[PDB]
């Protein structure tokens, strides 16, 4: 899986930016767990600059639920970077998992770090918008460089049990230590 994000800086506050329309969106339709029609699936865009990646995830989600003490299973977003795009099976120093839920707090997988994160998630209806800053860690990132990315949608129901995992490159639920598991960014200008 390919995809593109076109250079630039939003404000991130949850609100979305005019320059968002300028890079594609990509769907999270690569299902590990649950259905793309019951389960929560997000709509997003990429942009760049040559300090942060910047990531706009619009998510459907009828019931928000964070009940269950694992991060990862209660409803929020989670993003994958690889650096240096090496597609290894696990993770290098510059690879890193974050995550934010629809109550705009952070958690953190191998590699990811508050210092590099910053979020804001703006409840909309039938669901909440994501809008991240993640600063590079390795790299200083010039046009057409390449980096192995990935975003998850954790959905958990009105139980507090996660019954859907959906992402826009993994179907397995291996990319929280797989980073061969990630698809393909092009930063272009
Ligand atoms: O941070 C670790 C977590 O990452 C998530 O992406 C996975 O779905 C969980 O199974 C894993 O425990
Ligand atoms: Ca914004
Ligand atoms: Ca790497
Ligand atoms: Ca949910």
């Amino acid at each position: 899986m390919v995809a593109t994000a076109k250079y630039g800086t939003p404000v991130i506050d949850g609100e979305i930016d005019e320059i968002w329309n300028t890079t594609e969106e990509i769907e999270t339709k690569a299902v590990a767990m649950g259905s793309l029609d019951k389960n929560a699936t997000a709509k997003v865009r990429v942009l760049w600059d040559e300090n942060y990646l910047y990531v706009l995830a619009i998510v459907k989600d009828p019931v928000l639920n964070k009940d269950n003490s694992n991060p990862w299973e209660q409803d929020s977003v989670e993003i994958f970077i690889d650096e240096n795009n090496h597609k290894t099976g696990y993770y290098e120093d510059d690879d890193a998992q974050f995550r934010v839920n629809y109550m705009n707090e952070q958690t953190f997988g191998t590699g990811g770090s508050p210092a590099r994160f910053k979020t804001a998630v703006k409840l909309i209806e039938g669901g909440y918008i994501v809008e991240a800053a993640i600063k590079w860690k390795t790299i200083k990132p010039t046009p057409n460089t390449v980096i192995g990315f990935n975003i998850q949608v954790n959905d958990a129901n009105e139980k507090g049990q996660r019954v859907g995992i959906i992402s826009w490159s993994d179907p397995t639920n291996n990319s929280w230590r797989d980073p061969s598991k990630f698809g393909n960014l092009r930063l272009i200008k």
